[PDB]
């Protein structure tokens, strides 16, 4: 597989038709699972599934300018278990990231980060087995 946390870059950053495919495995007992699609030191698109809030599970999403988060925007439908293997599909359209988790449609994410094509690195991280990470332009 790949080795945690993984960077992929995205050559000449982000742009309308790119698809990032992500397979992996959850690992047992996780806690957390964080994709960041940057631009530098900033995130443009935090993508944060969290196993265990409060006794809760939940996917927090945010963006990160000049080392401060913004305002969470937060999704309760929650597709992921431990243990299991799992697909994400982040494909970048005109006004948003558009995310679906095992086929099927989890969140949609306006862009904050107006500069796509300097989005140019995606750093997976978190409690996985990361089996690959890719983009094709559709
Ligand atoms: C570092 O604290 C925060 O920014 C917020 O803290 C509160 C608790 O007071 C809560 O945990 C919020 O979720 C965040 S935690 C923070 O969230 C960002 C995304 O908004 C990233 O996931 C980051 O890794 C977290 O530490
Ligand atoms: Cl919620
Ligand atoms: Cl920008």
């Amino acid at each position: 597989p790949l080795i945690v946390p993984y960077n992929l870059p995205l050559p000449g950053g982000v742009v309308p038709r790119m698809l990032i495919t992500i397979l992996g495995t959850v690992k047992p007992n996780a806690n957390r699972i964080a994709l960041d699609f940057q631009r530098g030191n900033d995130v443009a698109f935090h993508f944060n599934p969290r196993f265990n809030e409060n006794n809760r599970r939940v996917i927090v999403c945010n963006t990160k300018l000049d080392n401060n988060w913004g305002r969470e925007e937060r999704q309760s439908v929650f597709p992921f278990e431990s243990g299991k293997p799992f697909k994400i599909q982040v494909l970048v359209e005109p006004d948003h990231f558009k995310v679906a988790v095992n086929d099927a449609h989890l969140l949609q994410y306006n862009h904050r980060v107006k500069k796509l094509n300097e989005i140019s690195k995606l750093g997976i991280s978190g409690d996985i087995d990361l089996t690959s990470a890719s983009y094709t332009m559709i």
